[PDB]
């Protein structure tokens, strides 16, 4: 039975949709533009891989911190929780996950394109995206807890982000 915990349930619902979408986008690379062995082509591939590696670290970082905010904001006996604040933090997580996915598709694309292999990247991105969802599942005001469930979820985010960063 809920209050303006219902306001939170909606945000979680909206962010879960966003996550499941990002999660679907991670089955494949972006189609690259027509490149070849043109020198230019080469600077383009390179410049994009850098920015993409950077942008991704930035977004994962914002992921682990949002997760940490979710855990801290959701602890301490409900009936005191700032539900709107929890809401804003899960918005930070999901919003970032969306952008992380675009980045990783491009980067996996670039690895793959040049003899590398991007599947693991894509896989590990999927990995992070699914742990993100397990977390939003547990942060749902209607959960019959128990607290440990939410903690193990916050800890899986971090573990998947970890593996993700090893590219
Ligand atoms: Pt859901
Ligand atoms: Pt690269």
């Amino acid at each position: 039975l809920t209050s303006a915990q219902q306001a939170l349930t909606g945000t979680i619902n909206s962010s879960m949709q966003a996550v499941q979408a990002a999660q679907a986008t991670l089955d494949d690379f972006e189609t690259l533009p027509p490149l070849g062995q043109d020198a230019a082509s080469k600077a383009w591939r390179k410049n994009k891989m850098d920015e993409s590696k950077h942008e991704i670290h930035s977004q994962v970082d914002a992921i682990t911190a949002g997760t940490a905010s979710v855990v801290n904001l959701t602890a301490g006996d409900p009936a005191e929780t700032d539900y709107t604040a929890v809401g804003c933090a899960v918005t930070t997580i999901s919003s970032n996950l969306t952008e992380m996915s675009r980045g990783v598709k491009l980067l996996a694309a670039l690895l793959e394109d040049e003899g590398g292999n991007g599947r693991p990247l894509l896989q590990a991105a999927k990995g992070l995206a699914g742990a993100v969802s397990e977390l939003l599942r547990s942060a749902q005001p209607a959960s019959a807890e128990p607290r440990q469930n939410l903690l193990q979820a916050a800890g899986n985010v971090g573990q998947a982000s970890g593996e993700l960063l090893q590219q």
